[PDB]
């Protein structure tokens, strides 16, 4: 398993949670960090757990970023199915 | 900004292009590698260029990962609009 | 005096505490990640802090993993005593 | 920016969970935090971490408290210079 | 495993553009390709690279062609072992 | 499955075997190195093999580290049984 | 690691050849990625191969860079002669 | 951790050779310097780099000199906390 | 050159200590050995490892024994190409 | 990138301290200098190093002087392009 | 510290298995050994590795034999300086 | 040919020269850093240049490190002689 990638992806969501909704540029950067780490996870449950946690942060982000949060969670779910 | 990430991501699409449509497992791993590298690209044009090249690969991938390719391209395009 | 190993180990316990009890597989993987980082810590108070924080997560993990949580924390205290 | 902001943010959360008596480890986490916050290059995140760093000054040892105050002041100065 | 397939596939495309007289550079790209191909845990990727490697036998030096042949036979044996 | 971690961990036991029983800090440091590499082994036989080799070295380690060696080998076994 | 540098330099030219002539920013970044890898090549045939391939890409690059491509291929030739 | 002392020393030498008008480049080297100096455990090194950082204050841009001043006092307090 | 000989030599020592039944672990160590032995530009070292690898052939699984022999033959061909 | 300016600046400092006869080492430090100077995204950094690189040309070997020259011209065109 | 002792110990193990004729590889492993032995910081580890290095002097070339004796002498001097 | 190790070794002697003769623990650390890099140089001119430079630092270092500085310079000259 790529547990280190799950650790870094989980920590990206924790810092993304504590950012104000106005810091759109830092939110966008952490999602790029989160996705890059999540795309290396070979565990289905890990991808789905991060997908449901990412969806929980969608109310905590800018509306422009919320669309990314949705499409990113959709990718992790599709990546879990394809594994 | 991150041209080395653009190099690895572009090389991922070229190796993906040479894969047979039945090598679903290997195609899926290069997509995970491509998205991991493309997530670190801060140039809007480079993301859109790679997104278009990824969409041209949809007919050559396995039909069970073609949706993932389609969403990965939309993932990159939405990234370019957000940067 | 590591410091950075304490950060990765502490982050591993935070990700471990957020997992459901049914994800023994991610729990086992994060423990292996946590132990790999906790083993590189040359600070006695840090080893005891992580060991205590690890013992608190025993009720929230699967009973098959709980014996690993017990031995992991027990070893961190032995390592702290050896320093 | 993003990768440095993660480890710096994670350094503050581990620092908050330390007891006020583990001074040697508290000092080491701020050295790890300042080494990572010094590579961010963003104004808003530097001010976000500097504000979070100030909130941990009561939870820190009295000797480290002046280090925490001076570290948060420099992240503000670093943010203004950018 | 995928990143090893990337560098191994890129080494073959670079080896393909090399002239037959660049024997020193052909040997080094094969050392590079093998070093990466030995970390591929995918049976299909090894069989593909091995077949691509054998298509390069006429374009490489005759001294290298034996190395090309033995390297392809290794990838098949590694593939069958998986 | 990462044989690279098995190589470092196996090399740690060989250097640990060549140390005198008095080199307490050298033994303790090699064991912290051994465990950090052993926790990243995802093979059942590799963990059980190194755990068996670790118990064979307990007569050669310092009395202070003997209990740590004892629990380190028990950790690797409890690992492989959960893998 | 002479051969690894040649791999990344050759991959840099192939990605540069696939870029549109308007992507001056990407073409620039790839040139710097190419030269950074080309400076680490100690093979005379390798430098002359990449220098002639880089010359072939000069009409395909943004006009602002065609001068920079010319001096880069010039530099790689002067390196091969000095080796 | 003398490896970090080497880079932090090299950062001050590059900072000393910059023109006073290279504000952005000065700011980057100080960000690099503090990232390396924050990993130093030796007391004499933190004080030597702090006294060398203060000697460069007349050579930096007038914005950044305050940041240089606080970065030096930061290294003074770290050496004290050790 | 030397650091790859160290890892390759260390791989054979760990491979020789493996039981004949640990097929998956034997295969991974040869994947590790060959990856390191494929960046050794020393003729004496390649022949040393090739002879040392041939002696491990009775110790390994029958299917790995074929991979062991093909591996020794590659290093000899590498040594002759250098 | 500030880290690349630091390594490139250190390359020029060592290059300036070499004797005029050390052709092989002067050539190697230039390859090291350029490999780091290529990854610099600051105009003032590239022109600063190109200025210092031109000041080293009288002290290097005549064969190396042609590379020192074209490397300074590269960094100027590089700063113009950014 | 412990990882440096590991590679240094592994360097002596591979050095002991080398024939007295592979001088370029014996020389390279010694430079690999000293590169790792310089960053150990443990007085016992330096003296133990210096002893094992001395015991390899009969199995190495007379040219490398003087490198072996001076490398062991320095590890002994380094252990006293700690 | 590792000119990078020459850069790190040259920078080590510059920082060593700027140290006072009293910070023995820091001077000794830079000797260890310098030696670790100087071993992997491989250039006969560079080893003799750093050896001659290192000799010029021997009167400036602490009296205990001077015997180590002397033997360190004799090693680099023996390395360049064996090259």
């Amino acid at each position: 398993m790529s547990g280190d990638n799950f650790l870094k992806a989980f920590a990206a969501l924790e810092a993304l949670a504590a950012l104000p909704a106005s810091a759109k540029e830092l939110q966008l950067e952490l999602i790029k960090q989160f996705m890059a780490e999540a795309m290396k996870i070979g565990n289905k449950e890990g991808l789905l757990l991060l997908a449901e946690r990412l969806e929980a942060l969608k109310p905590k982000v800018s509306p422009e970023i919320a669309v990314l949060v949705e499409k990113a969670a959709e990718m992790l779910k599709l990546l879990a199915k394809a594994l």
